[PDB]
């Protein structure tokens, strides 16, 4: 038997670092090598793209480094560039191959039913998708159809205060009717409708 791998659903986001760990076990208790690779290229290939996907495995080549009770772990990490293309097909299916002391290597099987095992999908999303802006602030304005500059600034400050985890260099803008736009570093956006963040007292 070859080393067995447990990975996951590895979603990553433009403009952001990522880090995941896969777990690897072997019936011998030992794994000597781990490669993460594209499917193409035959048994000797180590080619992996995109080039910003990195990985590392500590504690290779030691007895008992890959047991059920303490699996070997491989870090899969990197920084997603702002210039990545994002769409419904902007994923990359990759394979984790580990070798035991007898040279048995994890088999690459091209089937989505192996995803989360030795096969995994790296999905690149736009930066906005990492964030779920809180809509729990409320700013009272004079007239919801015509916010002043000071009122627009107050709405933006309230949204920022409720959203400390949004990237500090994301830009929060508010329109004359209170609509909020959060523009992330990769230039994707989230919107918040005005009536979730702004009210007036015009209605008796
Ligand atoms: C032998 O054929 C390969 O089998 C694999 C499984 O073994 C994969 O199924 C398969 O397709 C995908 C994939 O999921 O990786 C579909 C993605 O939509 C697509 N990504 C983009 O286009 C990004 O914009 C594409 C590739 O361009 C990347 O992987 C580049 O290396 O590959 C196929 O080519
Ligand atoms: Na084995
Ligand atoms: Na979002």
């Amino acid at each position: 038997e070859a080393p067995q791998v447990k990975s996951g659903d590895y979603v990553v986001y433009r403009g952001e670092s990522f880090e995941y760990y896969a777990e690897i076990t072997d019936n011998s208790g030992q794994v000597n090598r781990v490669v993460i690779r594209n499917v193409e290229g035959g048994a000797n290939s180590t080619y992996l793209s995109p080039n910003w996907v990195k990985y590392s495995t500590e504690n290779l080549g030691r007895p008992g480094n890959a047991t059920v009770q303490n699996p070997l772990r491989t870090r899969i990490f990197g920084e997603v560039p702002l210039n990545e293309i994002v769409n419904e097909k902007s994923y990359y299916t990759r394979y984790i191959v580990a070798w035991d002391p007898s040279g048995n290597a994890t088999q690459m099987v091209d089937n989505a039913n192996r995803n989360g095992l030795e096969r995994f999908v790296l999905t690149v999303k736009s930066q906005n998708e990492k964030y779920d802006p809180a809509e729990s602030s409320v700013t009272y304005v004079n007239n919801l159809s015509n916010l002043s500059t000071s009122e627009r600034e107050a709405v933006a400050a309230a949204v920022r205060a409720a959203n400390p985890n949004i990237p500090p260099t994301a830009k929060i803008t508010v329109s004359q009717n209170g609509t909020v736009t959060i523009t992330y570093p990769d230039k994707s956006t989230d919107t918040i409708p005005a009536n979730r963040v702004v009210k007036d007292l015009q209605i008796s």
